[PDB]
Formats: structure tokens, sequence, C-alpha cells
């Protein structure tokens, strides 16, 4: 299995994406033993950002790696096929959509025709990222067998029966937990990885969960899953996304600048307040070893 | 009470604002009674329009009138300041912005930060649309009466009790019902009228719903009321805001283009079955005057 | 319209049935204007009670009065049976039923079939008593006349467009909103009234709400409605079905003993600060002379 | 880890418990492998149940084995005592208690009453039954401390980082899934085991699922976990806790008799249909040598 960061996107005060502060963060989580960079999904705010800065956004991260899934979803399904066409000059794994948000009670055949759309211009292996409770629907494990075209889906969901029914239902497919908190699990029991949102700020600990779980020292990876849990719950007191700003700069050592508004920035106050959080964690996972001094 | 239609966006073949229809569809609306046109909205795909588009889009209707709310959410917030900007050139009614959607487990600081930002830089009333179900969370009463500085509301919520509270908590604000199934009972009850996306193809319908209400003859418009739900209900069968298109049409006797896929329009066989359904309703209307033939 | 009183059910120190209590109540309900009472509801503990204690607490409301509709329903349906036929022997408006609880993922096949037996063997008309958040399941517009025996139904559940459908589809039905909050709106909009747990406690307010927007007179309907929401918010800070008792003797000036535990009674410290968030109200209601002192 | 049926109870053509059928099946159970008998669940129509039934099952297991946790809990506190102090005479594993059902909105402070009071009577280790669903209420992790006298829990919800967290915030206590679907996952991942209700009718499959798991074969645990899940899904199309009935016939040989109404029995046309969808599975599990015949 494989850990993968939905890499988080830095701004400029002036809410233009920071590409130098974008290649340094990569550059970073692949030598820190990241397996491959989710670009423009949830925690690198893609339904924030427009068709040309998803592509902005590409450029920076292919400038330091190709193991690359680039998610080109949105409400204009002309915009997400020219980003699907565009890909087609990047040696990538692979592009991505969610299903379309916003919209109440869509109907199957209106989803599955969005995703055929995609998996018909792709010039790569298209992957599903399902989220629920983000998009307001559910493209499970039947209605990923219909559509046919899924090299690979990241299922954002707790139920981990929903993220097994892929692989029972599409034995070929490549199949991630959108979860942090099942890290552990997600290795024990034969699934492919996760997409980890809390692999921008601490990539070493995801990536030691993952290593404890394989070697089936299922009792020490708990211990520490438990621990990146609490890292976790700490990332929500103030807004989880803006926080993994503050989180990133705190264990990495270096600045990813701003969220985009309406994801504010933590303020001062609640920047103490999460350190004041998540200080103790750090110096068990000093001790640990996991993390220097 | 007032009748407001959240008025349709009429897309090109290409997949553009038809400006040309939607000003021969605002027209229609005034016309036959409508108060105020909702701009932008669900029923208008407002979150499938790019901030250039809902602004050709507000300068398109303003050609008809100013009877006009502009709404300008997104998860660009320095674009929805833009258009809220823009919108001082623009004799109007009001500015209008649903939550932010998409992120889940947005902290109610951020909430209310974001309309608040909103608030501080109209030159015109701004009016809060509740939409819990689309956008993953609920601005109640209470949170608006904390945020301080809405004109009005639009709550589109399976919770009655949740829209009478707005004018329990802040007995000046005007509050609407985003639905169309509640025209009699809002009338009835006190509240200031619906927001109605089925009064973009029965306008007569709904603004004689709302007028026997007023004339305190409940039984006949409920009987109409009745008539008009089983009309929205057989929206619902191939997707409302695609079906609302056909509908427009075959009531009203124009055309309205297209929707933006992923809202993708109805094919031949769904129209014809549509039509069916509704057909019936049509000469019971006409045979009671409230359509012309 | 109608007011009904899900009536309280008391108990002894030593949890049995106080009918005495019991009787008091419910003359004191009659006497001020209370049209039926419905006996095992909810707010009685139904769920709680044993075949024999339901058939206790008819037994004792009806030594006060017939105006019964008798709740019979659990999962026991050969239980159910017995009480409907045992009701044969007194001149009651009806008996009820709840859906089957707790299992979840029953077959509509399955509930259409727990009701039709109950008709079938049922010596009075027979109510739907449809409360979906307890229940787990909803017998909604369209099961109701698929089942086709109603005469009448109780809808717990806030949204009012779900109410108005049994009015729709079952044009006959006699259709109540078993809300305290929907009282104004319910006799505003065409409505057959309120099974209203708060009427235990202010009868006087209810009996009142419902004449003032019988009246046409929504502005004041709705001025006593909000001040009837406020007491229905304080019930809820401790527990409503323990907090209905506090409030009963606060403003009945009787008191209905103990509930039945795990609905646990209020502690006195808990007393008195329910007790403090309504005396300001309860001096409102004798100003308006709602109340006497 | 363990695997612990929630036994099926039989009724006798007149409602009552089937004592003989129920030591026939509990017998198997125990000669097939499975390590304990969770008694009065869900499975086991335990809300269906008189305190007088629930104790006439205990009785009738405990011929059998003393491998058994006995639920007691309902809405009556009194009886849920009585049934937990009577059991002082049986040499059993533990007592259980779902949390009080029907009532929605129960204070945290009357539900943990409501279980500290069980553990102070309790002559034998108590154990939570968290089924959100069915009961309406969520007794989490940190409940579950707060209240802090579980030895176990069967957590049944759709949401395994809610059962990890049971582990995470009480590292002393069992923690078990009540789910059919992820019998290797918990093997895998650390956790204690399976309260399965598919257990009462494929004994065999439950148990060596568990095994393959536990030798890490997770491939081969998986492969036959997918097979089991589709019969459970099969189990769901009628209504599993009815279809259970049927399946332990169809795999085990006996029969159990009958439902409780209103959980009916399936009809002819349902089990034909029932029996298309699992003899396909059943012959694969012959093939297999997992089943004889």
């Amino acid at each position: 299995p494989e850990i993968i960061t939905p890499i988080i996107t830095p701004f400029t005060k002036d809410n233009r994406i920071d590409k130098e502060k974008l290649k340094i963060h990569a550059e970073n989580l692949i030598r820190k033993g990241i397996d491959k960079l989710f670009v423009n999904g949830t925690t690198g705010l893609g339904p924030s950002l427009s068709p040309e800065e998803k592509l902005e956004n590409l450029k920076a991260v292919y400038d330091v790696t190709n193991k690359i899934i680039f998610q080109v979803g949105g409400l204009n399904l002309d915009d997400a096929i020219r980003l699907a066409k565009l890909s087609k000059d990047f040696d990538i794994v692979g592009i991505a959509s969610y299903a379309p948000y916003y919209y109440p009670r869509m109907s199957e055949k209106h989803l599955v025709k969005y995703f055929k759309t995609l998996c018909e211009v792709s010039p790569h292996p298209v992957y599903l990222y399902n989220y629920p409770t983000a998009t307001g629907k559910d493209i499970d494990a039947k209605v990923a067998k219909e559509i046919g075209c899924f090299t690979g889906v990241k299922d954002t969901i707790e139920n981990i029966i929903h993220t097994l029914d892929y692989k029972r239902l599409n034995p070929n497919m490549l199949v991630y937990s959108g979860s942090d908190m099942l890290i552990a699990t997600v290795a024990s029991t034969g699934l492919d990885g996760n997409v980890a949102a809390g692999s921008n700020y601490l990539p070493e600990v995801t990536v030691t969960i993952k290593k404890l779980a394989m070697e089936r020292k299922i009792d020490e990876a708990l211990k520490l899953q438990f621990l990146h849990d609490e890292v976790i719950e700490a990332s929500r007191i103030f807004g989880s996304l803006s926080s993994n700003y503050v989180l990133t700069k705190y264990f990495q050592g270096y600045d990813l600048g701003y969220p985009r508004p309406p994801i504010f920035p933590l303020d001062d106050e609640e920047e103490r307040q999460l350190i004041k959080k998540v200080e103790g964690i750090r110096a068990k996972l000093v001790e640990l070893k996991i993390l220097k001094e």
C-alpha cells in the first residue's frame, strides 16, 4: 500500500498560488517517502480553484515530480474536459474527479454520464474521488462498476465496509481510503493505502504507520495511529483546512502561506492554542524517534 | 407576500449564456405578476457560473427590470466581494449569497466572517440564501441574528418551524420560503412569500395561489397548491433543474435552450414522458382560465 | 381545528400508574378546552408501558371523558390486536398506532401488513401516528393511502409539506401535526389541528393560539405562538419528557408524580433552573389574561 | 479475536419461545466453533421480548452452554435491574444493554445514569451494545469512558473509526464489531471480534474467515469474506431479521420456527428469490469444503 498526499495549495497574501512554496513542499513530501501527490483535492482547496489555477498547480508540482494524480472536476463539464485533455503533455499517474457537488438529487444516469465523459476524453488512467459528505452524492462500488473506466478510487468515508466493496465488485481497481485515521486498518486489511491530508504535515508519521502495519506489528501501528488521530482532532478545533497550514509550518519548518477565504487563516491566538494542543504529541514523536528534536 | 422567481439561466448549444432568451423569459415573468427575480440562484445554476457569467446574467436581466436580487456567493471570497462592489452600478433590490458549499465542518466563526465580509462591502441590502442540503451548512435564525446585517432570508429546508424562527428572532427581517409547495401556507401564516422555482414555468399558478390565500380562501388555495405540487413532483422524475427548461417551454411557449452539463438536458423520451405527466394538468389549468390557450 | 393532548402518564414513587392523578389531569384538560386526549402516546411514555398498563391508562381516562384516541401499538402484534379488540367496550373516538420501532429497514410490505392487521380487528376508527425520528420509519401520505383504512393521522415531523401531503392524497383524512410550534400555522393553512405535548401544561395557551388563528388574527396568534415556543425550548434543556411533569405542576398547580426511568425525574436544582427559564413567560401570560395568578 | 452469535429466538406457532429448537441451534453453534452467544440481541428480537421471555431465553441457552452474554435492556429500568440481579444464579460471561430506545433527544446525563444503574446492580461484567440506528442515540468512546464500568462494547455502526475509538480511549475494554462484513478486517486491525448475525446460519464461514485473517492470509480471508458479504446482502432484500430464519434452515438443515410479527416470516415467493440468490454461494462453499452438505 501507498501513502498519497492531497497536497496543500499555498496562497500569497493577495490570493494567488505561491508556486515556489508549493514546489518546496512537494519536494519535501517526496523526500520523506510519500508515494504520489494528489493535486487539486479537498485539502488543496480544489473546488476554490479556477480551471486555470488547477492547471497552474499541476505545472508547479510537475516541476518536482511526475508522481501526480491530477484532480480536474467541477460544475462546468467543458472546463473539466479541457483540463483532462491538457494533461496529455504530462507524464503523470492519472487524472481524477469528485462527483458534481452542490446540486441535490442528481440522477444516477447524469452522474454516470459525467464520469464516462471524462473517461472518454482522458489521456491517462482515471481515478474516482468519492466524498459523499462534501459532494452530496455517493458513487459506490456498484456505480463505479457501471461507469467501468476507473483505474482506482479514493473513498473518503468512515465506513470501511463501503471502501472494501470497491475491491469486492472491482477486483482490479486500486482502492484507497481518504481517512487519516484508517492508515493502520487499511494497510492491515488488504487495501491499497490512504490519500491522507495529515501526511502534509506529518508525512513521516503516516509512512511509519503504514510500514508497521505491513510488518504486522499492529499494536505498534495502532499506538502511532492513535497519536496521529489526536493531531487530526486538534486540527478540527479551528477548522482543519485552515489548521493544516499552521501544522505544516510547525512540524516541517517551512510555511505554506495562506489558505483562500472563506477558508480563513488561523489568527495568532488560534495558532498559539493549536500548537499548545499538539506540543505534547510532538514530544512523544521525538521520543519515538519519528521526529528530530 | 411576494412570489419571487429564481430565474433559469438559458444556455446556448455551445454552453454560453443566451442573453436574448433570458430577456424574453424575464419580460414574461414580470408581465405575469412576479414580484422580483433572484438571479444566479440554484435554479439558475449559480454554482456552475463563473464570476464573469454571474455578472453577464445580472446585466441581461437588468435590461428588463430593476426588481432583482443578485446572488454573488462562491468559494473565492475576493470574487464574491468584486461582484458585490460591481453591483453598485445597478439600481437593484439587493445582493444575496448562499453559504460556502462543499467543504464540511466549517466553523461558525468562519461562516459568520464570510457573510459579514460581504455585508461590509455591499452597496445594497443583503439577503441570506439558506440551503443546508445543497451547501452542507445551516445559517439558522440565531446565526442570522449574530451576523446582524441581513435584510431578508430565503430558507430552502424541509422544516417550516426553522423558517418561522427567522421571524421570531428577527422581527424586521423579510422571510421567504424556497418551496413551491408552501405558497398557500406561507401566505396563510404571516411570512413574506416564496422564492419558487416552479414560478419559472407556471408564474400564473404561483401568483394565483398566493392571491387566493391572501383572500382567506384557503380551501381554494390548497386545491390549486395541490395541483402545482403534482407538476413539481413530475419535474423531479428526471431531475428538476433539467426538467424546469422543458416545463417552461411547454407552459409558457418559448424556448430556454439548455442547462449546463453535468446538469444534462432531458432526452427526447424523457421530455415525452414528462409532458405526458403534466398534459392533463395543463388542460385543467386552461379549463380553469388560469392559463390562456 | 382541534387541540389534542397526548396526556402524560403519572407514576407513583414505586413506578405504578397513579390513576387518581391521571384523572385530575384529564378533567382539567377537558375543562380548559382540550378537544380530545391521545392516550399512551410518546408524551405518555406509551413505549414504556406494558399492554396491561396501556389498558389501565384508557380505563382511568375513560372515567373522566370518552373523548379518547387510544394508542395500542408495539413490537408484539398479538398484544396490539388484544388491546384493539378490548377497546370495543369503550365508546371512544378511535385507536391509534405508531409504526413498529427499533428495528431498522423493515419492508414497506411488512409495515403495511402491521397496520392493515390492526385495521382488520379494530372496533373503532384507526389513526396513524407517524413519528419517523422515534420509530425509524416513515409512513407517508402514499403508504397511508395504500394502507387505506386510516380515519386520521398525527404527523410528528418539522416538515409541513409532508403533513399537507396526507390531505392532498387522502382528502377525507383528518390530519394533525404533532408539533406545539405549529399551532398557528396548522390552523391558518387548512389542517385539522395539533396533538400538542405542551397542551399538558399550558392548555390555555394552545387553545388560545388556535382561536386567534381561526379568527385570522395571524399576528396576535404568532406572538402567542412565539411565547409558547420559548416554553417548549426551555422544556428541552433537561429533557422534555421529564420536564413536562415539572411544567404541569408549575402552570396547572397539581403534580403528576414521577416519570418512568430511564425517563428520569428532574432533580430539585434542575426544577429550579427550569422554573427560572419560564417564570418571566408566566408573568406575561398573566398580564395577557391567558392565565390567572 | 472471537466470533459471537447474536442467537435467533425461534417462536412456536402460538407465538411462544420454542425452547427445544433454541437448544438444538445453540448446540450446533458451539459445536461449529462459535465462541460465545449474545442472547436477546437484535437478531434475537430482544426488544420484542417481555422481561419474562428474556429470562426464558437465558435459561434455555444456559442448558447448553455458559458462554452467554445476556442482554437485559429496555424502557422499564426496574425490569432491567431485576433481570440483571436474576443473572447472579448463572455462571455466564456478562450482561449487556442497548441504550433506551424510541425516545429522541434523551440527555447525556440520563443515558449515563441508565447504564451506571445497571453496572451498580450487575453480578457480572457489563457490555455496552451500541446501535445508534436502532436506538436513536450514540454512546461513543467518550461517553463509554465517562460511564466507566463497561467490560466490553459491541458497536453496530457504519463507521470503523468510531469502533477503533473505543480501543483508543478505553485500552482495556473488549471491543467487538456488530458487522458480519468486517470479520477479516477486525481480525487484521487488532479489534476483539465480531458479534455477527450471519454466524447463525454460516458459523463455518465466519469462523474460517477469522482463522484465515489470524494466519495473515488476508487475500484468502477477504475472498471468503466477500462471499459471506453476498449472503448478507441477499438476506437484506426482504428483511434480514426474517431472512435469517430461512437461511438457517437452508444452510444448517434444521428450522427455527417463526419470527414474531411485525417481524413477519418470508412468504413462498420471497423464500424462492432468496434461495436463488444464495444457492450458487452454497455450491461454492461445498466445493471449498467449508460446508459438508
